[PDB]
């Protein structure tokens, strides 16, 4: 189910997010580098979210077209548009709901993207429902396909190899998360028959006022997470291309190497569909 | 929450322990010789359930009050009473409802017994639903004072350490339940905050016919235990006694020497009041 | 769903019905006359319960065998049995489970009843969850299956047809439940598609003490009847006897003649099978 | 509780209103005479839904800004304003969250409106939870609180004299709603203490497609009402301006007379606040 029916997380994710000036600061020199370095105009977002970075892309007007979904996260995304519908970039930002398992129709590519981007750990957010990574397998397919051939494909995941072991996040230099009001986080990890198999996360939002000055009193919710690893994620990615495909993996936006000092938050993987 | 409110445990219980003859085959012997030899003839049978062990103390001519929390568990036992109610033994046996977390009140101890046994993992049934051992703690004190100084307490519970430890519990020499039935159990393990907080299984019994030969349709029921490893629960049941009691370990009816090669299914632990 | 499944009512149904002496200071007599007259000695109580009335006939000498579908209340009557187990009579006494949907294999009837007894306004408990009336006259059946021919059937209802008239049902001279502790019993009918299908009432059973001397504090349960109009019932009832059977029903214990001033509380059906 | 939450009434609204031309042929010409005989530009709607009549007087060029509690419904008012953001009256139609409980501060009146609408049978959609009108009486209170004085309030309930008395609605020539989708309605009528409490309804609704030609297979939710007598409404609306107002019934659009032969759907209560 959408775990952002209840419009709660998506009430503070503006809080969530922390500093968006700041989260966008890191990676939005390289995104943009990249996929202009590429020359994509044709931009789609399969994550929009509340919209953090389709705006980003709109505003550096690129011809982005996003879709998410949540309608309760996707609803703010378009109170921006709205209140800056003035402006002509933004009078041409598409924002419509679809869902990565069912994209093929939600979203007719057609002529597909120079581009398709999937960040801040959307997908972790598919479970395992059917036991197999079938579902998996076609979200990530659908995702692919959006892509025009010779274009890219911007996904990641958090550090579930990291999270996983040490049986905790590594958290400090969160990228996409970052906010002095996140209170609390109860992580939960179920693995069924010796496999990691959901990470929940119950989440303690402090949202401002709660009264007095300074007094407890903050927004609950809870997202649950499928921890995929580095390697499995990179070849399942991969495949999703048929294997036609460049593969390329980041640290936190920084060049990875296996067994490298260095632990990345997140792993942005990259893809250049070739066929 | 009452695992057996549905009543589906009980209703195939039988089939799920299986033969009661292999089940009693073993530490019948071992049971019947730890009481004598510590001459406990008034046994209280925390855990009644069905009634199987119960039913045999009673069987083998001892003064036995059995209490269970789940009715629909001890009709059953009760059922067994009302059937053999000629038998003077029988119609001695006492059969009643009680919970340990309110054993004090719902047992009248006073003077106390000569043994108290809990076994069949039945105290692994206990959640930790405050977050802190605190309810164990509870139920584990109240048991305790219904043992008699001298008297003793023999309170298992099945090795969570490997289970835990391989994600996968060892199937096999299960003298508490086995049977050919058994057509589905898997393992979920559930930690939280670093901590394995609880051990789910699903459980299907094969139910004699479910149709013409070869054909399915068995009953369905899944339980969720507590994986107690043997430290706490050696710490956590000597606290129970304050500090004044004879702890010893067994392995599988049989001494246990940490370290040694073999691999206990189950843990008995045997306690002496001695304040 | 099963309305004793929590518990609830049986746990204060002591008190719920009251001082059962003046319970069956009334038709203790009546129905005494009524199964002597046509010399009914092997009964089943198809609605046993805690064994309010199952007993009487027990201690009036009677050959009686008693069902009920909900342990929690069977539980009770059997607790009785055992208690009084050294009396011929009781250890006489049949207490066991069954549903009236499947009554046909749940009691094997084979000879059949002298007198079959359903009072107690029991079989309103059986909703209608088809939409048809089909549960109903198939209860309805299975019970009459019960009854030998010549034998004898004594099925009740609250008055539904005033009840329904009014929206609020008369509360004085309840033969089967009176008490100074009942604190709150509001009414809620629900009719569909322009019919009565169900009637909801709010049971507050102030039970002794509650705290000191004046405070708050009783047991809260509320039950859902079928309002059961009397014709309906009068038509449904004979059929279940296939049209043979000697149909009566009654007022309060009385006689009662269509019009009569008047205002029967319940409504005693007695039938007598002919084939 | 948003009975709209599920948005799945929301999905198929459009479909369930049926023909917006034709439900818009009626009263269309009345409406716009009334609102523009009386000369008001500034009109409020509070209960925007998906804005089928808001919409209407966007495009007859009045000033409206429209309120309702479901996001879900009012996603699609939404949706409709950008696709004709292009439409000067369009850019300028106002469409935020709003509850009539809440009113007097989810919409700034101040200045107050020349005129609400509250059509297609809303407010019934506000239930009696505190048993007294109370919240009722406030709803009703916060829009009369925003009609300027000498504005005007134009709120409608459907016949629920009619409805209640023959227990059955009387459908056919219904302004609002009228598809021949609607597969099925399963009206149920609940009242507590012989006072109508609550009209519980619920929808099938035929989505065109269902797979093969003429295949079955529709969408479903449910809507439950307060059914609201004239008298009572008449009185309660009229005290909610203070008295000072002035009060007018129609039947279906169309002068009312009590005791009159046509009977109505729906009873369009206009308002004229003086003071
Ligand atoms: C963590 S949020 C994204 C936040 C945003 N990307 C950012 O960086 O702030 C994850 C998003 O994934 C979307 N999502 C999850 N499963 C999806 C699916 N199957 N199809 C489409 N969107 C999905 C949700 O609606 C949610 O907005
Ligand atoms: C696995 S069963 C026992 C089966 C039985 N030992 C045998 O060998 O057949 C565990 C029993 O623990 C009981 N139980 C769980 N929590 C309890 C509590 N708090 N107080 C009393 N009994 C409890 C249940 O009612 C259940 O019958
Ligand atoms: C009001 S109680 C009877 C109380 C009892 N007559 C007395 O006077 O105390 C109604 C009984 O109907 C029984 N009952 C309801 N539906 C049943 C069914 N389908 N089969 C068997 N018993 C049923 C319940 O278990 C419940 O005990
Ligand atoms: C039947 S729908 C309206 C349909 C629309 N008026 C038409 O004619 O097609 C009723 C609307 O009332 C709104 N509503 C119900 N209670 C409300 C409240 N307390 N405050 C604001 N809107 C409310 C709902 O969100 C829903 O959109």
């Amino acid at each position: 189910p959408d775990q952002y029916a209840d419009g709660e997380a998506a009430r503070v994710w503006q809080l969530y997010i922390g500093d968006t000036r700041s989260r966008t600061a890191e990676y939005k020199a390289w995104l943009l580098g990249l996929l202009r370095q590429h020359g994509c105009h044709r931009v789609l977002d399969v994550a929009c979210g509340t919209g953090v970075d389709s705006i980003m892309l709109v505003e550096e007007g690129f011809s982005v077209t996003s879709v998410d979904a949540s309608d309760k996260m996707l609803k703010y995304a378009l109170k921006e548009r709205w209140n800056r519908r003035k402006e002509p970039a933004f009078d041409k930002w598409v924002i419509e709901e679809a869902n990565w398992l069912t994209l093929d129709k939600d979203v007719p590519a057609g002529d597909g993207f120079d581009a398709v981007i999937c960040l801040g750990n959307s997908f972790a957010h598919l479970p395992d429902s059917k036991g197999d990574q079938s579902e998996h397998r076609l979200a990530l397919k659908n995702i692919a396909s959006m892509v025009r051939p010779g274009g890219l494909l911007v996904i990641d995941h958090k550090n579930y190899d990291y999270i996983l072991s040490t049986g905790c996040a590594p958290p400090g230099k969160n990228i996409y998360y970052k906010s002095d009001l996140t209170k609390d986080i109860t992580t939960s990890v179920l693995t069924v028959n010796n496999k990691a198999h959901m990470v929940t996360l119950d989440y303690t939002v402090q949202v401002p006022g709660a009264g007095r000055d300074g007094a407890p009193g903050f927004s609950k919710f809870r997202l649950s997470y499928y921890p995929h690893c580095l390697a499995s994620f990179t070849e399942l990615v991969q495949e999703a291309f048929g294997g036609r495909c460049q593969h390329s993996v980041l640290g936190d936006f920084k060049p990875y190497r296996p067994g490298q000092a260095y632990v990345p938050c997140y792993f942005i993987h990259v893809l250049k569909k070739t066929g």
